[PDB]
């Protein structure tokens, strides 16, 4: 899987909300470009030429993402994020020269991203009551992934001493989008875990953080939920559910070669932070099938 490398796996089956530390820092940010952002202000003024409707959002930008020593006492992950904006995602990351910005960046500070606004993602391994994970069909005429399978997931927009509201806001964020998309309660759901943080090496780079999420209702309700918002209540075309049994061996099934970069990213780190047991009960051959 080129398309996808993961920066963070996270210890202890994930981590909760109080274990982590965000410094938000114009040091963190994008660095302009060498013959100037001007570059970024021609691409969004031609896009908005075409399609007046558009509107610019801040998002988050991650730099980098450190983890205590295993086993330690206090914080154990240090979050080094910026700020960034949709405009600035179009005219670097998504720009067909992004490629060259890479090795540009490489060049000029030793860092492939420094030329590329790498905005944070969130997204979630939801899983049911009767032990499923929630997948969602992409629409086949947006321009990103069409018609590609996804995981329930966001952009977030901003708004440890303002550190610890922006983690807050990125576990409400995740969420925020369970609830928008599936049409789910939010009394149903779990604080969130999180497993670690994936790359998408097919948009240049940019990273998801992704997140383990609980429902206290079967896959049976989930779907009810998600279908009686009708067509406008979602911007997925279809739901479906594997049994988490069936998601160890996804990356074997005719269904890998349809899921987008960032959900495959969720379901490795699913298998590896909440799948894969290390005791002796649930490591036995009956309940761990060799294979
Ligand atoms: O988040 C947005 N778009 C995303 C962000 C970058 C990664 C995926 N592609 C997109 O277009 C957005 C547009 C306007 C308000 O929010």
């Amino acid at each position: 899987d080129p398309e996808v490398t993961l920066l963070l796996q996270c210890p202890g089956g994930g981590l909760p909300q109080e274990q982590i530390q965000a410094e938000l820092s114009p040091a963190h940010d994008r660095r302009p470009l060498p013959g100037g952002d001007e570059a970024i202000t021609a691409i969004w003024e031609t896009r908005l030429k075409a399609q007046p409707w558009l509107f610019d959002a801040p998002k988050f930008r991650l730099h980098s993402a450190t983890l205590a020593p295993i086993g330690s006492r206090g914080p154990q992950l240090l979050l080094r994020l910026g700020l960034t904006s949709y405009r600035d995602f179009l005219g670097t990351n998504w720009s067909s020269s992004a490629a060259w910005l890479r090795q540009q960046g490489a060049t000029d500070w030793g860092d492939t991203q420094a030329y590329l606004a790498d905005p944070l993602g969130v997204g979630a391994a939801l899983a049911t009551a009767d032990d499923f994970l929630v997948f969602l069909r992409r629409s086949r005429q947006v321009a990103e992934a069409p018609g590609l399978v996804d995981v329930p997931g966001g952009h977030p927009e901003p708004q440890d001493l303002a550190g610890q509201l922006v983690v807050h806001e990125l576990f409400s964020s995740v969420l925020q989008e369970i609830c928008d998309e599936v049409n789910l309660p939010l009394l149903t759901l779990s604080q969130p875990l999180l497993l670690g943080i994936a790359r998408n090496e097919t948009s240049a780079g940019r990273a998801s953080a992704e997140f383990y999420v609980q429902c206290s209702l079967t896959s049976e309700q989930v779907r009810k939920h998600y279908l009686s918002g009708g067509p406008e209540a979602h911007e997925s075309t279809g739901i479906f559910f594997v049994e988490t049994q069936n998601v160890r061996r996804l990356p074997e099934t005719e269904m890998w070669a349809e899921l987008c970069p960032s959900a495959k990213g969720a379901i490795i780190l699913y298998n590896r932070v909440q799948g894969s047991p290390t005791g002796a009960a649930l490591g036995s051959p009956a309940l761990l099938p060799p294979l």
